[PDB]
């Protein structure tokens, strides 16, 4: 495995696996997962906020992807999503996330079914795609934080949130905090 020994030579690796066609999805998995996270390289992307999670642009990747990372606070978690048909992988930088896959819902109003929960390991990437199922991912602590890396391909500004209840969806604009370093106006 080719390992990436500083957060500009994964980034750089990024840009040549995806300047093509295809995807090898392990082989991306597999190098974010080799970069060994190191706090001094991503610190002034780590923009934290007291109520919610926190998304932070890192990288556009010539229009090919979306790098950023995630800020959770304690206790900080989403909501039940999709990923808008787009590959979708994730990198625990500090901390641990639990992951629990849902299944999708049908046009009737009930519970939603979980089909996997695991917590994520130190360093490890995680996929899903909308073929995958539904997730949500949260801080396992209420006296730590987490940090995580995403990747999305192709890139996406909208998605669904779901009513773990009913199954009901709304459409959610996701936003900025920060972009390469730079606060966005309004939070
Ligand atoms: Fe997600």
């Amino acid at each position: 495995v080719l390992k990436p020994r500083t957060l500009a030579d994964l980034i750089r690796i990024l840009h040549q696996l995806f300047a093509g066609d295809e995807v090898n999805v392990e082989e991306v998995q597999a190098i974010m997962e080799a970069y060994e996270s190191d706090p001094t390289e991503w610190a002034m992307y780590a923009k934290f906020d007291q109520y919610r999670y926190t998304r932070n642009l890192v990288d556009q990747g010539n229009g090919k992807f979306n790098l950023m990372i995630l800020c959770w606070g304690e206790g900080h978690g989403s909501s039940i999503h999709d990923h808008t048909n787009s590959h979708c992988f994730l990198k625990m930088l500090q901390g641990n996330l639990k992951e629990t896959l849902f299944a999708w819902p049908d046009k009737k109003s009930n519970e939603m079914v979980k089909k996997s929960e695991r917590v994520l390991r130190e360093n490890q990437c995680a996929y899903i795609n909308d073929s995958v199922g539904l997730h949500r991912v949260e801080n396992i602590s209420h006296t730590e934080p987490a940090v995580s890396l995403h990747l999305y391909s192709p890139p996406f500004d909208t998605c669904h949130a779901f009513d773990q209840r009913t199954g009901h969806k709304n459409k959610v604009t996701m936003t900025f905090h920060s972009k390469f370093g730079i606060r966005t106006p309004n939070a």
